[PDB]
Protein backbone atom coordinates (compact mmCIF):
# COMPACT_ATOMS: atom_id res chain seq x y z
CA UNK A 1 0.00 0.00 0.00
CA UNK A 2 1.47 3.72 -1.15
CA UNK A 3 1.00 6.75 1.02
CA UNK A 4 0.86 10.43 0.21
CA UNK A 5 3.87 11.62 -1.09
CA UNK A 6 3.44 15.30 -1.11
CA UNK A 7 5.88 17.02 0.83
CA UNK A 8 4.27 17.04 4.25
CA UNK A 9 5.69 20.00 5.10
CA UNK A 10 3.11 21.72 2.28
CA UNK A 11 0.60 20.75 4.86
CA UNK A 12 1.62 20.59 8.31
CA UNK A 13 3.92 22.90 10.20
CA UNK A 14 5.82 20.67 12.83
CA UNK A 15 6.66 21.98 16.35
CA UNK A 16 7.91 21.02 19.59
CA UNK A 17 9.13 16.91 19.64
CA UNK A 18 6.86 14.81 21.74
CA UNK A 19 9.62 12.14 22.17
CA UNK A 20 11.54 9.39 20.00
CA UNK A 21 12.63 5.80 20.22
CA UNK A 22 14.69 3.57 18.07
CA UNK A 23 13.18 3.86 14.82
CA UNK A 24 10.50 6.87 15.13
CA UNK A 25 10.25 10.77 16.37
CA UNK A 26 7.45 11.99 17.03
CA UNK A 27 7.05 16.24 16.81
CA UNK A 28 3.68 18.38 17.76
CA UNK A 29 2.31 19.81 14.51
CA UNK A 30 -0.52 21.97 12.83
CA UNK A 31 -2.17 20.84 9.89
CA UNK A 32 -2.22 24.57 7.34
CA UNK A 33 -6.01 23.98 6.33
CA UNK A 34 -7.54 23.55 9.55
CA UNK A 35 -5.48 24.91 12.48
CA UNK A 36 -6.09 21.82 14.08
CA UNK A 37 -3.12 19.92 15.98
CA UNK A 38 -1.92 16.21 15.57
CA UNK A 39 1.23 14.44 16.50
CA UNK A 40 3.73 13.73 13.43
CA UNK A 41 5.27 10.32 13.41
CA UNK A 42 8.61 9.87 11.31
CA UNK A 43 9.30 6.31 11.01
CA UNK A 44 12.57 5.48 9.40
CA UNK A 45 12.00 2.97 6.55
CA UNK A 46 14.72 0.23 5.90
CA UNK A 47 17.11 1.57 2.84
CA UNK A 48 17.74 -2.15 1.83
CA UNK A 49 16.41 -5.87 1.53
CA UNK A 50 18.91 -7.00 4.62
CA UNK A 51 19.33 -3.98 6.89
CA UNK A 52 18.48 -3.84 10.76
CA UNK A 53 18.13 -0.33 10.86
CA UNK A 54 15.04 1.46 9.94
CA UNK A 55 11.37 -0.34 9.99
CA UNK A 56 10.36 -2.69 7.53
CA UNK A 57 7.51 -1.98 4.79
CA UNK A 58 5.69 -5.08 5.96
CA UNK A 59 5.72 -3.68 9.51
CA UNK A 60 4.92 -0.31 8.82
CA UNK A 61 2.08 -1.07 6.51
CA UNK A 62 1.03 -3.71 9.59
CA UNK A 63 0.90 -0.84 12.09
CA UNK A 64 -0.85 1.76 9.87
CA UNK A 65 -3.84 -0.62 8.59
CA UNK A 66 -4.28 -1.80 12.80
CA UNK A 67 -4.26 1.73 13.02
CA UNK A 68 -6.81 2.33 10.69
CA UNK A 69 -9.37 0.21 11.82
CA UNK A 70 -9.38 1.42 15.32
CA UNK A 71 -11.85 4.49 17.04
CA UNK A 72 -12.44 4.80 20.24
CA UNK A 73 -11.89 6.76 23.08
CA UNK A 74 -9.01 4.93 24.90
CA UNK A 75 -6.92 4.38 21.87
CA UNK A 76 -4.83 6.55 19.83
CA UNK A 77 -6.19 7.59 16.01
CA UNK A 78 -4.80 7.74 12.82
CA UNK A 79 -5.48 10.99 10.71
CA UNK A 80 -3.42 10.51 7.27
CA UNK A 81 -0.35 8.68 6.02
CA UNK A 82 2.38 10.62 3.92
CA UNK A 83 5.89 9.23 3.02
CA UNK A 84 8.99 9.89 0.97
CA UNK A 85 12.22 8.05 0.27
CA UNK A 86 13.54 8.13 4.26
CA UNK A 87 10.47 8.10 6.15
CA UNK A 88 6.80 6.95 6.84
CA UNK A 89 4.85 9.64 8.64
CA UNK A 90 1.97 9.25 10.61
CA UNK A 91 -0.19 12.38 11.63
CA UNK A 92 -1.81 10.93 14.41
CA UNK A 93 -4.06 12.28 17.50
CA UNK A 94 -2.61 14.42 19.82
CA UNK A 95 -2.56 13.74 23.42
CA UNK A 96 -0.19 16.12 25.20
CA UNK A 97 -0.46 15.74 28.73
CA UNK A 98 2.70 13.15 28.66
CA UNK A 99 3.57 9.64 29.38
CA UNK A 100 1.91 7.69 32.84
CA UNK A 101 5.10 6.56 33.12
CA UNK A 102 6.18 10.20 33.57
CA UNK A 103 3.05 11.25 35.65
CA UNK A 104 3.80 8.40 38.10
CA UNK A 105 7.32 9.47 38.50
CA UNK A 106 6.19 13.01 39.44
CA UNK A 107 3.90 11.85 42.25
CA UNK A 108 2.10 4.96 44.34
CA UNK A 109 -1.46 6.25 43.40
CA UNK A 110 -4.27 5.66 46.01
CA UNK A 111 -6.05 2.37 44.45
CA UNK A 112 -9.32 4.81 43.61
CA UNK A 113 -6.47 6.08 41.33
CA UNK A 114 -4.85 3.32 40.35
CA UNK A 115 -8.93 2.23 38.72
CA UNK A 116 -9.21 5.25 37.23
CA UNK A 117 -6.22 4.63 34.88
CA UNK A 118 -6.51 1.06 34.95
CA UNK A 119 -10.05 0.75 33.74
CA UNK A 120 -9.49 2.90 30.83
CA UNK A 121 -6.77 0.69 29.93
CA UNK A 122 -9.03 -1.91 30.50
CA UNK A 123 -11.62 -0.44 27.89
CA UNK A 124 -9.27 0.31 25.69
CA UNK A 125 -7.75 -3.46 25.60
CA UNK A 126 -11.62 -4.37 25.83
CA UNK A 127 -11.98 -2.46 22.58
CA UNK A 128 -8.63 -3.68 20.47
CA UNK A 129 -9.00 -7.78 21.87
CA UNK A 130 -12.87 -7.18 20.57
CA UNK A 131 -11.70 -6.63 17.11
CA UNK A 132 -8.73 -9.42 17.64
CA UNK A 133 -6.04 -7.03 17.97
CA UNK A 134 -3.21 -7.86 20.89
CA UNK A 135 -0.85 -4.44 21.24
CA UNK A 136 2.27 -6.50 22.25
CA UNK A 137 3.89 -3.46 23.67
CA UNK A 138 1.04 -2.50 26.98
CA UNK A 139 3.56 -0.46 29.32
CA UNK A 140 3.08 2.98 31.09
CA UNK A 141 5.15 4.89 28.82
CA UNK A 142 2.77 3.93 25.73
CA UNK A 143 0.05 5.26 28.20
CA UNK A 144 -0.54 8.78 26.92
CA UNK A 145 -2.97 11.30 28.85
CA UNK A 146 -4.87 13.69 27.94
CA UNK A 147 -4.48 16.56 30.59
CA UNK A 148 -2.04 15.59 33.45
CA UNK A 149 -3.25 18.57 35.23
CA UNK A 150 -7.21 17.04 36.33
CA UNK A 151 -7.96 14.18 39.55
CA UNK A 152 -8.43 11.79 37.15
CA UNK A 153 -6.68 12.04 33.66
CA UNK A 154 -7.87 10.45 30.89
CA UNK A 155 -5.95 7.79 28.84
CA UNK A 156 -5.30 6.69 24.85
CA UNK A 157 -3.04 3.53 24.64
CA UNK A 158 -0.39 4.48 21.80
CA UNK A 159 2.46 2.61 19.90
CA UNK A 160 1.05 0.00 17.62
CA UNK A 161 4.51 -0.95 16.20
CA UNK A 162 4.10 -4.30 18.06
CA UNK A 163 0.70 -4.79 16.92
CA UNK A 164 -0.91 -7.95 15.40
CA UNK A 165 -4.13 -8.83 13.98
CA UNK A 166 -5.02 -12.65 15.61
CA UNK A 167 -6.83 -14.42 13.81
CA UNK A 168 -5.87 -17.44 13.61
CA UNK A 169 -6.21 -17.67 18.34
CA UNK A 170 -2.05 -16.89 18.06
CA UNK A 171 0.95 -16.08 16.29
CA UNK A 172 3.69 -17.22 15.80
CA UNK A 173 6.46 -14.08 14.94
CA UNK A 174 9.36 -12.34 15.39
CA UNK A 175 7.65 -10.60 18.49
CA UNK A 176 9.60 -9.31 21.62
CA UNK A 177 8.91 -6.25 23.65
CA UNK A 178 10.04 -4.35 26.93
CA UNK A 179 11.66 -6.93 29.53
CA UNK A 180 9.56 -5.60 32.18
CA UNK A 181 6.33 -6.51 30.74
CA UNK A 182 6.42 -9.44 28.31
CA UNK A 183 5.08 -12.65 29.11
CA UNK A 184 6.28 -15.49 29.57
CA UNK A 185 4.99 -17.09 26.11
CA UNK A 186 7.04 -14.23 25.09
CA UNK A 187 10.29 -14.80 26.96
CA UNK A 188 10.24 -18.57 25.40
CA UNK A 189 9.35 -17.76 21.89
CA UNK A 190 5.95 -19.68 21.68
CA UNK A 191 2.75 -18.75 19.75
CA UNK A 192 1.57 -15.27 21.16
CA UNK A 193 -2.25 -14.61 21.40
CA UNK A 194 -4.22 -11.74 23.16
CA UNK A 195 -3.23 -13.28 26.52
CA UNK A 196 -0.23 -11.84 26.58
CA UNK A 197 -1.96 -8.07 26.37
CA UNK A 198 -3.02 -9.46 29.98
CA UNK A 199 -0.20 -10.07 31.60
CA UNK A 200 1.28 -7.07 30.81
CA UNK A 201 -1.94 -5.58 32.83
CA UNK A 202 -0.99 -7.48 35.48
CA UNK A 203 2.80 -6.12 35.45
CA UNK A 204 1.16 -2.05 35.17
CA UNK A 205 -1.24 -2.64 37.98
CA UNK A 206 1.67 -4.22 40.18
CA UNK A 207 3.48 -0.85 39.31
CA UNK A 208 0.15 1.36 39.72
CA UNK A 209 0.03 0.14 43.56
CA UNK A 210 3.17 -0.51 44.74
CA UNK A 211 5.60 2.02 42.48
CA UNK A 212 7.98 -0.97 42.29
CA UNK A 213 8.12 -2.87 38.82
CA UNK A 214 7.26 -7.15 39.88
CA UNK A 215 9.91 -9.02 37.63
CA UNK A 216 12.61 -6.32 37.35
CA UNK A 217 16.15 -7.67 37.87
CA UNK A 218 19.67 -6.12 37.65
CA UNK A 219 20.09 -7.09 33.90
CA UNK A 220 17.45 -7.77 31.14
CA UNK A 221 18.67 -11.36 31.03
CA UNK A 222 17.49 -11.74 35.13
CA UNK A 223 14.64 -9.66 34.19
CA UNK A 224 13.44 -12.31 31.30
CA UNK A 225 14.58 -15.15 33.85
CA UNK A 226 12.17 -13.91 36.77
CA UNK A 227 9.17 -13.37 33.88
CA UNK A 228 9.80 -16.58 33.12
CA UNK A 229 9.88 -18.30 36.48
CA UNK A 230 6.83 -15.95 37.29
CA UNK A 231 9.01 -14.79 40.07
CA UNK A 232 7.38 -11.85 42.25
CA UNK A 233 5.74 -11.24 45.52
CA UNK A 234 3.76 -8.70 47.19
CA UNK A 235 6.03 -7.02 49.12
CA UNK A 236 4.28 -5.78 52.62
CA UNK A 237 6.32 -2.84 52.78
CA UNK A 238 4.50 -1.76 49.40
CA UNK A 239 1.55 -3.79 49.93
CA UNK A 240 0.12 -3.80 53.79
CA UNK A 241 -2.33 -1.33 53.19
CA UNK A 242 -3.77 -2.64 49.81
CA UNK A 243 -6.57 -4.58 49.53
CA UNK A 244 -6.28 -8.08 48.97
CA UNK A 245 -9.49 -8.17 45.88
CA UNK A 246 -6.14 -5.50 44.07
CA UNK A 247 -3.73 -8.49 44.89
CA UNK A 248 -6.36 -11.11 44.00
CA UNK A 249 -7.09 -8.86 40.38
CA UNK A 250 -2.76 -8.75 39.58
CA UNK A 251 -2.67 -12.63 40.94
CA UNK A 252 -5.26 -13.64 38.19
CA UNK A 253 -2.85 -11.97 35.12
CA UNK A 254 0.39 -12.90 36.25
CA UNK A 255 0.11 -16.51 35.38
CA UNK A 256 2.47 -18.73 33.39
CA UNK A 257 -0.28 -20.77 31.27
CA UNK A 258 -1.90 -18.02 28.83
CA UNK A 259 -5.32 -20.55 28.87
CA UNK A 260 -5.72 -19.64 32.55
CA UNK A 261 -4.99 -16.00 32.67
CA UNK A 262 -8.10 -13.94 32.82
CA UNK A 263 -9.14 -12.69 29.62
CA UNK A 264 -10.38 -8.90 29.46
CA UNK A 265 -13.77 -10.31 30.05
CA UNK A 266 -12.85 -11.86 33.08
CA UNK A 267 -10.87 -8.58 34.36
CA UNK A 268 -14.37 -6.20 33.65
CA UNK A 269 -16.40 -8.50 35.84
CA UNK A 270 -13.55 -9.30 38.71
CA UNK A 271 -15.15 -8.17 41.93
CA UNK A 272 -12.47 -5.34 42.15
CA UNK A 273 -13.33 -3.54 39.12
CA UNK A 274 -17.01 -4.65 38.44
CA UNK A 275 -19.61 -1.47 39.74
O1 LIG B 1 7.83 9.29 22.46
C1 LIG B 1 6.82 8.95 21.84
C2 LIG B 1 5.67 9.72 21.88
O2 LIG B 1 5.70 10.86 22.63
C3 LIG B 1 4.50 9.37 21.19
C4 LIG B 1 3.30 10.09 21.07
C5 LIG B 1 3.02 11.25 21.79
C6 LIG B 1 1.81 11.93 21.58
C7 LIG B 1 0.90 11.45 20.64
O3 LIG B 1 -0.27 12.12 20.42
C8 LIG B 1 1.18 10.31 19.90
C9 LIG B 1 2.38 9.64 20.12
O4 LIG B 1 4.54 8.23 20.44
C10 LIG B 1 5.67 7.48 20.32
C11 LIG B 1 5.66 6.39 19.47
C12 LIG B 1 6.80 5.62 19.32
O5 LIG B 1 6.77 4.55 18.49
C13 LIG B 1 7.97 5.94 20.00
C14 LIG B 1 7.97 7.05 20.84
O6 LIG B 1 9.09 7.41 21.53
C15 LIG B 1 6.82 7.82 21.03
BR1 LIG C 1 4.44 23.31 19.32
BR1 LIG D 1 -13.11 -9.62 23.94
BR1 LIG E 1 7.14 2.17 30.70
BR1 LIG F 1 2.05 6.12 18.26
BR1 LIG G 1 15.24 -5.36 32.46
BR1 LIG H 1 -8.49 -10.99 26.26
Amino acid sequence: TVFRQENVDDYYDTGEELGSGQFAVVKKCREKSTGLQYAAKFIKKRRTKSSRRGVSREDIEREVSILKEIQHPNVITLHEVYENKTDVILILELVAGGELFDFLAEKSLTEEEATEFLKQILNGVYYLHSLQIAHFDLKPENIMLLDRNVPKPRIKIIDFGLAHKIDFGNEFKNIFGTPEFVAPEIVNYEPLGLEADMWSIGVITYILLSGASPFLGDTKQETLANVSAVNYEFEDEYFSNTSALAKDFIRRLLVKDPKKRMTIQDSLQHPWIKP
